[PDB]
């Protein structure tokens, strides 16, 4: 039968889903790993041991334990992204969407769920790849991984929690897809991974870290890159985290054994209610766990591969969105309210600007501030907002992904660059906020081509336009069959995603980038 | 007679000079002070004894000894500011040009020749008196005073040798007109001193200094203002600068006394030839012997000072040039040369901007090349060109000036703040100069008049214009009887001044400034 089949781990059975008209297979909730609770938690994920009989896959799996927004209860634009599924430890699954009639060695796509390494569904409705997979006839497979302190506590050193296991978790279902596509009809020889933010920062630390570069061809990195400041943190930072949590659980620290027995005794929501209490800086755009620099999962620094060419080289299609940052300060800086045109002003730019750049000093924060600031209209709180969400961006998102790709590009095989501008016709986020970090997932993942959904028949193609250019470059290793160019470190060219006729630019966000990536840092380490 | 005039220190003998079809008087070379000759080469100005008969003030007097200008022999654009008069030691002279017939009690305008401090001539083509004494009908007088080693040589500690004797003549020259200007028609209770560059520097060091501001009114400066970089030294430096000079010509370093008395046994010319080796850095915009921060002239530091208000509160008329840094990055920058379009390359601008910020450290220069560098388009030579420019005149001109204005509107009674960004029609430097340091004199000084000259209606409507606006505002305090501004601390509003329609705009360069009045000094300082 076209929804039953048979893997190296059991039997599965999927269900017929509805697409556009139409109707494809899915299976959802394939177990990949055993399951993490118990004496598990903090440990890396053991293989799912094989079952006898038919495992029943065609509903959604429980979703991983994790803090829930509740900043906007009812709130359609934030509670999308919340869980809708009850949270468990026990959520390490993968869904397929194979197209009917079933497919003999089709394109592969593995999505990379995004929520800062603290959350993250991959059973969220604006990750329905049924859109995908029937559009462009690709086998669409979306993991899960561990998140939070249950998929990132970092006590190094030890082997009950070393840390990164939530990257481990991604990566075991890498090696199921690579194990078991083929008897879903996908190739897993072409097999292109892909996510956004903690996702796309993901994915390309799957390009840096040895032990996972041969299980995926080529990579897609949305609004997120290996190198973001948010993505990773120190051993030391990773360790101290760690005890800090026990010690809002009041946990014995005397020894990493005592404390991971703790931690392992608290239930989930025990550690979610704290697990904020840790971070090192008032700040915006930092989590609390996420993955550590330990030397195994990374050789050595980011930086260092990067600069070494310590990483797998294939193609890369990548970009950013214009306003990265406005989710961010809309969430923890003071001015910012979702109900208003949240104007800011001087005294609250420059609390912003504090909170964005929590590891900047004095000079620096005069640094990014004289960068940011018109000093002709100093207090036009339009500019003060905008500037601010300039900031959080440029440095968190943006200009990361600038080094990486100007890293990258000079040891791969192709590299495309987007810069996607264009909001929803109907997005339900204020207007300040603008082209927001996690908005062109929709796109991605076409959902303006259901009409219930009322986005504009420009809005469906653009979605239709660039999930071609996602299919088409996971096939080919190239988005085109209107030519979107290749970047290359002597051009730099990137094109705009939105609905208007394409057009093509050079050296995207240089002046805010140099200042991020090479100024600023020199600053602050001279300093 | 209308040209013989009775002071108090003699009677002196006059010419009448011919304008603009018609006359006037003219005092060339009333001697204000005793030969600094001799044993009192260093030593401050001595009163000049009176003397009995009439003196003849027909003739130019000699120019002081200086280092004269020779990168373009025989070019009119560099030679017109060389000593057009046999250069000696004995130069204390002033020139005054009267009104005929004789005026009983009217404005009296003193302007103070720049030069860096190290050279300067009243009598130059470009500061003739004549047309702005007719025209305006104020009696102009220039003042001289000893330039370079001769009148700063700075051996604090030492009487021989205090420093800032230079600014002591051109003090004493300022003490002759308010004990003589009347006898030539001038009331001495409405003197405004001006000066362009070093002799704006030198204004503005009289509105700083307690024992020189009862000696005038108002005062006006253009391109120069007392706070800039290179307009004064510490003692340290002055002392250092005083020995290393000593070194030059191999005289005993002993003492100040020893090292006194071998320079005053030198020749002026044996001084102006390693008068250059002094300097700490290679740099540009930098000159050895310039007024010290003594403690005397200058109770406490330019900063405090313009800080505590503690300084002559009047009205002050200031402006500055579009293209200040261009003729010294002519002269000094590699890449620049007076018969070519001089693009700068990258290798070229580094070395510029390094040359331009000598006290600058790495991250400095970084921070400083950052905001002059378009990195969209880096490699533009036209771009770099440019931005070299400004940086030149934006850190030693510009920028000095918009601190001090800022400071002083604080506790003046009347600021008026002009843009001169008119280029003559007529002028003999290459284009990529643009509006140059020290070319809006002849505008002020009613050059634009002289038929001759060759300059377009517009000019010398322009220069007639602006030399209404300076006696207006000499007379008046108010360079208005179309409406010039007054700036103030919170509008900042300032004017252009050229041949086009009157425009008002607001915070000049405040971009730039904030980045070198604010930024970078707070950087290399912390750095
Ligand atoms: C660094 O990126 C993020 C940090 C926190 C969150 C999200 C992030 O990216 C956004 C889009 C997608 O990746 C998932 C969750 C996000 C939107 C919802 N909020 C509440 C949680
Ligand atoms: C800091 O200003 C200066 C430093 C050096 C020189 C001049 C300066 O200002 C210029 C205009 C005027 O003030 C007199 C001389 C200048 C033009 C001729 N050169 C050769 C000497």
């Amino acid at each position: 039968s076209e929804l039953l089949v048979n893997t190296k781990s059991g039997k599965v059975m999927g269900t017929r889903v509805p697409v556009l008209s139409s109707h494809i297979s899915a299976f959802l909730g394939i177990p990949f790993a055993e399951p993490p609770v118990g004496n598990m938690r903090f440990r890396r994920p053991e293989p799912k041991k094989p079952w006898s009989g038919v495992w029943n896959a065609s509903t959604y799996p429980n979703n991983c334990q994790q803090y829930v927004d509740e900043q906007f209860p009812g709130f359609s634009g934030s509670e999308m992204w919340n869980p809708n599924r009850e949270m468990s430890e026990d959520c390490l699954y993968l869904n397929i969407w194979v197209p009917s009639p079933r497919p003999k060695s089709t394109t592969v796509m593995v999505w990379i769920y995004g929520g800062g390494f603290y959350s993250g569904s991959s059973t969220l409705d604006v990750y329905n790849g049924k859109y995908l997979a029937y559009t462009e006839e690709v086998v669409l497979v979306s993991l899960s991984y561990r998140v939070g302190a249950f998929g990132f506590l970092a006590l190094h050193g030890s082997q009950e929690a070393p840390g990164n296991v939530g990257l481990l978790d991604q990566r075991m279902a890498l090696q199921w897809v690579h194990d078991n596509i083929q008897f879903f009809g996908g190739d897993p020889k072409t097999v292109t991974i892909f996510g956004e933010s903690a996702g796309g920062a993901s994915v390309g630390m799957h390009i840096l870290s040895p032990g996972s570069r041969d299980l995926f061809r080529r990579a897609i990195l949305q609004s997120g890159s290996p190198n973001c400041p948010w993505a990773s943190v120190s051993v030391a930072e990773g360790r101290r985290r760690a005890v800090e949590l026990g010690r809002n659980l009041n946990c014995n620290l005397n020894s990493d054994e005592e404390l991971i027995h703790c931690l392992r005794e608290k239930k989930p929501q025990e550690l979610i209610d704290v697990e904020w209490n840790v971070l090192p800086f008032d700040s915006i755009f930092r989590f609390s766990f996420v993955p550590v620099i330990d030397g195994e999962f990374f050789p050595t620094s980011l930086e260092s591969m990067l600069n070494s060419g310590n990483f797998k080289k294939t193609q890369i299609l990548l970009g950013v969105n214009k306003d990265e940052g406005s989710f961010f300060l809309l969430y923890g800086a003071p001015g910012f309210s979702k109900d208003s045109e949240s104007k800011i002003s001087r005294e609250d730019f420059m609390s912003g600007v504090k909170l964005s750049v929590p590891h900047a000093n004095d000079l620096g924060l005069d640094a990014v501030t004289l960068q940011y600031t018109d000093w002709m209209d100093d207090n036009n709180g339009i500019k003060n907002r905008d500037g601010l969400d300039d900031i959080v961006g440029d440095h968190n998102v943006i200009c990361p992904l600038m080094h990486f790709v100007n890293k990258y590009t000079k040891f791969g095989n192709g590299t495309y660059l987007y810069f996607f501008n264009h909001r929803a016709s109907n997005l339900v986020w204020p207007e300040w906020m603008g082209v927001i970090h996690g908005y062109e997932i929709e796109f991605v993942f076409g959902l303006p081509l259901v009409k219930e959904l009322n986005y504009t028949a420009e809005e469906e193609a653009l979605s239709r336009r660039i999930m071609h250019y996602w299919a088409t470059f996971a096939k080919t290793g190239n988005p085109n069959e209107s030519k979107w160019p290749l970047f290359t470190t002597k051009e730099q060219k990137f094109i705009d995603l939105n609905t208007e006729p394409m057009k093509v630019h050079q050296r995207l966000r240089v002046q805010m980038c140099v200042f991020w990536n090479q100024f600023l840092p020199k600053l602050l380490n001279a300093t």
